[PDB]
């Protein structure tokens, strides 16, 4: 995958499973154009979002749906998504794994960018 | 302070000093409208951004400039900003502190929301 | 303060208040000698742990008590403490803030080391 | 795998490759006894550390060597290790993945525990 997204639930110590993810690419105007979407697997991963040729250079936003992920815990999170923006392929071709460790009011997110 | 932003450099273990912070609010033509801005202090803190009156319920984005903050390190970051989005005042008025611990390819943020 | 510890609850979005903190300094024998302790304030902070005189060069462990912090959420955490180890004043005189953002199965810590 | 460790370099945005990891278990005399060790792969991962039968309930410390990992960056880190302590299995046999996103003066760890 040129791009994969990993989501972990830092409250329960588990992959975040069957969580909706939206990817956008910043358009000519300021706007976020829909790029790819899906839901995480049993390992918290979302594979197969894009291909090398559709994954052109640009600014990408990854939005992970969180609003009600937390509901069973009794907590409303800081925002209905966890989002991370990254600038891609601006020096040539690269695989990106976006790793998110999520809590209702905190998250850590790392971009692992390889050959 | 209804809204405070605190920025830490996780690479050198210090406050991120004199860093530009721009706050936006989602405008409902769905664009981000400029809301407040400032530069972090010697303690990495940014106070005085808004007033309990301007600071209504809504969706806010805190954009921390990092385009060149890493330059002396010789690393170009994952993105030219660090952004944190939060929904405010979904249930009455609150003080928000957005704490961002930053690295070039990572970051950890917690929103601390107090009722005072 | 030569040493202060600040604890945030990443689940609830609030300072972690009245939480026990233990500080140790590594002895001659590999043993952790107790150094200072307390409970966090209403701001999640623990001030007044040490004096610049008592804060001699060495390896320090900060242990934040988390075992039952989470009890009301119905979650038992990964460990009964959140712990961070740092090597101190290896160059002169310096003030440390140890900042911990805590969830049951994740934490982020950073050492802010000044002047 | 009962215990897997995955290390990411949060400064460069890559897997931390060929990094030494030592695992310890809290022993009878309150010391840390050596329990397993290895080096991270090209994916930042360390598999094969232990066996279901070796990995009994207890308190485990994962120590990641970071003494010179940062040297080329010109920064000496907060400590010569990144250590994560967890209380294993405390409810029956589980698989553990300890994910550590590392910077010189910070870190985020997450324990993923799966049944
Ligand atoms: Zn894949
Ligand atoms: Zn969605
Ligand atoms: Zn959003
Ligand atoms: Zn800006
Ligand atoms: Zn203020
Ligand atoms: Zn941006
Ligand atoms: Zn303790
Ligand atoms: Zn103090
Ligand atoms: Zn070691
Ligand atoms: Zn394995
Ligand atoms: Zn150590």
């Amino acid at each position: 995958c040129p791009l994969m997204v990993k989501v972990l639930d830092a409250v329960r110590g588990s992959p975040a499973i069957n969580v909706a993810v939206h990817v956008f690419r910043k358009a000519a105007d300021d706007t976020w154009e829909p790029f790819a979407s899906g839901k995480t697997s049993e390992s918290g991963e979302l594979h197969g979002l894009t291909t090398e040729e559709e994954f052109v250079e640009g600014i990408y936003k990854v939005e992970i749906d969180t609003k009600s992920y937390w509901k069973a815990l009794g907590i409303s999170p800081m925002h209905e998504h966890a989002e991370v923006v990254f600038t891609a392929n601006d020096s040539g071709p690269r695989r990106y794994t976006i790793a998110a460790m999520l809590s209702p009011y905190s998250y850590s997110t790392t971009a692992v960018v390889t050959n």
